[PDB]
């Protein structure tokens, strides 16, 4: 099942502005490449977009909460598994290759 989990699975922040920092972890014996799609690119600053999560490893996540409206809002993390070989995260996404998808909430209230 996944194959990654992302701790907290999700992000609880303060209307006018906030942070919060997440695991990213593997549990395949195989790399992994990731994506993170953003529902709100204007209260929220997720960094990085794109990135690796080597064999049964760990990888950050920072979003960011910025001021603006009480709302939720969501981040969802595409993954797939890679060959150490792959140099660009974005190559087995480009390529249609997502494996998986995990759905990060993000409240401000």
């Amino acid at each position: 099942h996944s194959m990654i989990n992302v701790d907290p699975p999700t992000g609880n922040y303060p209307a006018t502005g906030g942070n919060s920092t997440h695991n990213i972890t593997s549990e395949s014996d195989s790399r992994l490449a990731f994506k993170v799609k953003s529902s709100n690119n204007e209260h929220y600053r997720v960094r990085p977009v794109y990135g690796f999560v080597d064999a049964k490893g760990k990888s950050k996540l920072d979003i960011n909460r910025l001021p603006g409206p009480p709302k939720e809002d969501k981040i969802v993390i595409q993954y797939a598994e890679v060959p150490a070989e792959e140099t660009d995260p974005m190559a087995p996404f480009k390529a249609g290759a997502q494996q998986g998808e995990i759905i990060v909430k993000l409240i401000a209230a």
